[PDB]
């Protein structure tokens, strides 16, 4: 075993390896805070993420697995990966934190769409990059769910990760169909939000900026139309039907026109991620293909991610079990070496 170090910073406490040195807070994100490190085996700088009481309930518990099988699992240029995975715990009753361990990368996508105006250039290369991610994720039966520009990190170099999948005002980039409540979404879900995303690059603005659930549909359907009959054929929900049906009807915009100055393969790649019916909207691989990326696409260079185990979701497991088997994940780590 290594020999760890204790420091307190802002109020946590931090017990890592000597390995780790000059960890800094870079922010606390929900279930977990993050320092800044240096990695003095690999010569790395590093980003060391504590997670908030791993096992404070059995979905906490569930949590703290998922998001250490889904680490362990992501291995590809753009999705966040794992370096390193610890615990100062030397036996599995004494096991109640966990660490987790990356790249460092330093900045978000809000970090570069504020003040700073991208050329259309960097636009192509920031959006691949997330498709090229989001191809890997969606193909191992992964949806991400809540993109957005703050769980977009970006480095130095421009180069992007996804963060947070599988798991800054989050309504802003979420799909309709989740809005209304459906429950059978798909992985386009993450495809809209990549077209929020790419329009608020373009523009400097956020697309749909809603203050609320019903606030948000509004200001959607507004750009993209109230859905047509095929789309309306699709909707189980009867008090979703009796809400939508009631709003004034609005046709489609002109996008050729909204995003007037644009380039017009942006705004044709956004029309067809802006698509209102989910079954209508452009894959990540087809996107990926797409003319818009015609200098940075390469399809023996877009790769598929291995088969991933996601059965444990539908499990109904004791506190402990999760416990044991997140421990279990731990120890049988092993680094990218
Ligand atoms: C404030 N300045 C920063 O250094 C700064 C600014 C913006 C961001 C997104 C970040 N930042 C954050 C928060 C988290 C982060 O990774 C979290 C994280 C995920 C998985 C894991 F196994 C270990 C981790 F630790 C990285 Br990688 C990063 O780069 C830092
Ligand atoms: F106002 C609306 C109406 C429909 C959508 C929508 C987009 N894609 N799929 C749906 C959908 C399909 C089946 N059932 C649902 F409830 C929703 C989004 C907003």
């Amino acid at each position: 075993r290594p020999t760890f170090y204790r420091q307190e910073l802002n109020k946590t406490i931090w017990e890592v390896p000597e390995r780790y040195q000059n960890l800094s807070p870079v922010g606390s994100g929900a279930y977990g805070s993050v320092c800044a490190a240096f990695d003095t085996k690999t010569g790395l700088r590093v980003a060391v993420k504590k997670l908030s009481r791993p096992f404070q309930s059995i979905i906490h518990a569930k949590r703290t697995y998922r998001e250490l099988r889904l680490l362990k699992h992501m291995k590809h240029e753009n999705v966040i990966g794992l370096l390193d995975v610890f615990t100062p715990a030397r036996s599995l009753e004494e096991f109640n934190d966990v660490y987790l361990v990356t790249h460092l990368m330093g900045a978000d996508l809000n970090n570069i769409v504020k003040c700073q105006k991208l050329t259309d250039d960097h636009v192509q290369f920031l959006i691949y990059q997330i498709l090229r991610g989001l191809k890997y994720i969606h193909s191992a039966d992964i949806i991400h769910r809540d993109l957005k520009p703050s769980n977009l990190a970006v480095n130095e170099d421009c180069e992007l990760k996804i963060l947070d999948f599988g798991l800054v005002a989050t309504r802003w980039y979420r799909a309709p169909e989740i809005m209304l409540n459906w429950m059978h979404y798909n992985q386009t879900v993450d495809i809209w939000s990549v077209g929020c995303i790419m329009a608020e690059l373009l523009t400097g603005r956020t697309l749909f900026p809603g203050t609320d659930h019903i606030d948000q549909l509004k200001l959607i359907l507004r750009l993209v139309g109230t859905p047509g009959a095929e789309l309306l054929k699709k909707i189980s929900s009867e008090s979703a039907r009796n809400y939508i049906q009631s709003l004034t009807q609005m046709p489609k915009m002109n996008f050729a026109n909204v995003f007037i100055g644009a380039n017009p393969l942006a705004v044709d790649l956004l029309e067809k991620m802006l698509v209102l019916d989910s079954d209508k909207r452009i894959t990540a691989a087809q996107a990926l293909a797409h003319a818009y990326f015609a200098q940075y696409h390469d399809p023996d260079d877009e790769p598929v991610a291995d088969p991933y185990d996601q059965s444990f979701e539908s499990r109904d497991l004791l506190i402990d079990e999760w416990k044991s088997l997140t421990y279990d994940e731990v120890i049988s780590f092993v680094p990218p070496p």
